[PDB]
């Protein structure tokens, strides 16, 4: 399914080139811009486990998930992929566990040493 595409075809995003955070770029956006360190970004997004489970999607709640690029304020694999996008971007994020919620999972929706899942469509970012 689509984590095993981003497994055999993602871009490793990762500083370290460890795999970590794999991206498949499903819809490219536009303009030439990304968004920068303390932005406010506007995204939507599904989550699920890698083996397909889902445990959120802001499309649900009609709610486009808002936060402050580059500071630490959601998983780091979030920091790292939502970096890399344009305005209007949609992408596939394959996270391991040590750039998502590692040891202590989020219980209960998401257990230890879960590798993650996550659709997310850059809607906008502005400077603070
Ligand atoms: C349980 C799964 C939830 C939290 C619903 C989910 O879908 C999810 O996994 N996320 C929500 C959308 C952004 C990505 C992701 C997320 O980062 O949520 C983070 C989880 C907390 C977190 C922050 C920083 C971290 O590292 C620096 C961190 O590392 C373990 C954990 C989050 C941020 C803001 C709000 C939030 O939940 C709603 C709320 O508390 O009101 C969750």
């Amino acid at each position: 399914g689509a984590p095993a595409t981003v497994t055999e075809q993602g871009e490793d995003i990762t500083s370290k080139k460890d795999r970590g955070v794999l991206k498949i770029v499903k819809r490219v956006g536009n303009g030439e811009e990304t968004p920068m360190i303390g932005d406010k970004v506007y995204v939507h997004y599904k989550g699920k486990l890698s083996n397909g489970k889902k445990f959120d999607s802001s499309h649900d709640r009609n709610e486009p998930f808002v936060f402050s690029l580059g500071k630490g304020q959601v998983i780091k694999a979030w920091d790292i992929g939502v970096a890399t996008m344009k305005k209007g971007e949609i992408c596939h994020l394959l996270c391991k566990p040590e750039y998502a919620y590692g040891s202590a999972g989020s219980l209960p929706k998401i257990p230890s040493n879960a590798t993650l899942f996550f659709e997310i469509e850059l809607l906008d970012f502005k400077g603070e």
